[PDB]
């Protein structure tokens, strides 16, 4: 079933229930996921209205871009030309600049395919918006099906050569309570290397480092507490995880990551080369989610994209987008129950 | 009474009915007026869904900007520096360039004051959007009251020196049907001068012309057909009216123009110095409004703003907006019925 209602400020809430009874909801404010529940329990973090997003934190569950992450000094080179983008984090351009796409009302249309329901959000980034050459016609399609798969399909075409590398900023918290840390969740991640940050400004260091057999090695499932309790420099620097992980094997067919808690697992598939993981290292900020003060480590993201830093480390990729060339990216989050035995205590 | 409903593509339709039974409706798609009707008749032109605006004509009823009108070569000088804006009509920048503020969904809040209801729409234009320096935080408040006054109040703040001169683009048609020409309406307008156009490109010619005692003198009520049947080169050039008229006396208290058809009249008030009047000179285009094929001259606008062409005729004014200054503008359309 599909249901729609006003969500505040002119945005709407689109809520779907599949045949298994799982419900998921989105809003056109930032083409974002608001909630995902199973048996009355929240699997992700979200607010109860639009204003909350605008007043507390506008990134959760949103579509962010045109470029996700930080671009050092907001400088990119596009077809031999240097362009300076909007700098909203010191000299850095973070998640596309200020008042970016995650803050806009996108138009949308819903398509019911029976076993699958699609929500296609559209927006146009005018040429020159926040310094990005355009115009860029973008669309984000979120779909949910009877197999409990939530898929995000991105498409974009630009009138001018530009850069494009958006991602989805959902936060998972299988505890269903923001006040409960994710340290008790199990993580499996198919990545042997990571990208270290230079310092507190969080720009990339310049190197790629192998993490095998360190507390950041999750090729084999381990509790998140291992990472959180680590005194590895990188962990101390950010007070948790806030890094890009390079996937070892590319392809939409491979389970790149799996997040488990008791009998629930979330699997991650994507066609992108990296996964930026940030564990809500907010300290005592205590943002209120459903009236629960969020704890430090009270959430975890899986931002699938080309790794941030390619400006400095060319080996990570190329996010340029040529005029008229069609961009596409697909990321899928699927839910399962009893995929494995996960019985621990913290 | 206030009613909110889906208007398509995620846009909302907000309808306000006052004590008098008059209904006015707006959409956040482009902070726009969609309808205005008394005793079952539409007073303005509008569509029945969001899609139509996007497919047919996105300007009707909309808030247009940042700059209303045509800018020659898309060129503006800011702090002595040349800036090229998006060009969407040949080399001109018309109505802020392509995919401008009129095609975006604005956020909004409704405030019910009893005798008056206000709908405040907001949108942030990012720095660099379509070539315009910013960011510009804008709000347009459309309000409707028990006295049948529809007021538009604009406010904006920019982080950087920029240009700003928006307008409301509603088209009136008291016939209540687009297939009927407004030639039968009577118009009165408090302007003794106008800005002629250079040619079919519609950029300004360069001068200011006195219209006293010409077919465009509406200082004294007159019927539209007059202007429409004139042989003035300017009328013939565009096949109607598509020009900036310079108000003789500025101030919101003065009735600047009045559009009348029989018992029903529309008065216009503004704090702007000019009114751009365009009579839907679309020829055979035939756009469909409520299933009715539109006729050449099947509508008329009253675009209150600083006249277009200031880039070439400074006397017209200046649309500069300095960083941190607060822009304000007010335009009122008051409805009256003779008893
Ligand atoms: O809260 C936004 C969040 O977005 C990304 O995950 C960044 O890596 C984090 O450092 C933080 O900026
Ligand atoms: O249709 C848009 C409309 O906008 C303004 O009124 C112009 O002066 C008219 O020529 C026309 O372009
Ligand atoms: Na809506």
């Amino acid at each position: 079933s599909i249901k729609i209602r006003d969500f505040g400020l002119g945005s709407d809430l689109i809520s779907l229930t599949n045949k298994a009874g799982v419900t998921i909801s989105f809003t056109n404010l930032g083409a974002r996921i608001v909630d995902w529940q199973k048996d009355g329990k929240h699997l992700i973090l979200g607010f109860d209205s639009a204003k909350e997003y605008l007043e507390k934190d506008a990134y959760p569950g949103a579509t962010v871009g045109p470029t996700a992450g930080r671009i050092k000094d907001g400088l990119v080179k596009i077809s031999g030309k240097d362009y300076i983008l909007n700098q909203n984090e010191g000299p850095q351009t973070l998640n596309g600049g200020e008042e970016s796409i995650h803050t806009k009302l996108w138009t949308y249309e819903v398509t019911d395919l029976g076993a699958e329901v699609q929500v296609k959000f559209s927006l146009v980034s005018n040429d020159g918006t926040n310094g990005y050459p355009g115009k860029i016609e973008m669309s984000v399609t979120h779909s949910f099906d009877d197999d409990n798969k939530w898929k995000i399909h991105y498409e974009a075409i630009s009138d001018k050569d530009t850069v494009f590398n958006p991602t989805g900023h959902v936060y998972f918290n299988l505890n269903g309570d923001a006040s409960e840390s994710v340290e008790n969740h199990g993580l499996r991640l198919a990545a042997s290397r990571f990208v270290p940050l230079k310092d507190q400004t969080e720009i990339v260091r310049g190197d790629i480092v192998d993490i095998k057999n360190t507390d950041l090695d999750f090729r084999q499932e381990k509790q998140l507490s291992n990472a959180f309790n680590s005194n590895m420099e990188q962990v101390q620097l950010v007070k948790g995880i806030d890094h890009p992980f390079l996937l070892d094997q590319l392809g939409l067919d491979k389970e790149q990551a799996r997040l488990t808690l008791d009998d629930t697992s979330i699997s991650v598939f994507t066609d992108q080369p990296s996964i930026v993981i940030f564990t809500a290292n907010f300290g005592d900020l205590g943002t209120l989610y459903h009236e629960k003060k969020q704890v430090h480590h009270g959430g975890i993201t899986f931002e699938c994209q080309v790794s941030p830093g390619s400006e400095q480390i060319p080996e990570l990729g190329d996010i340029s987008l040529k005029a008229g060339e069609k961009y596409q990216a697909t990321t899928i989050y699927s839910l399962h129950t009893k995929l494995e035995h996960h019985h621990h205590h913290h």
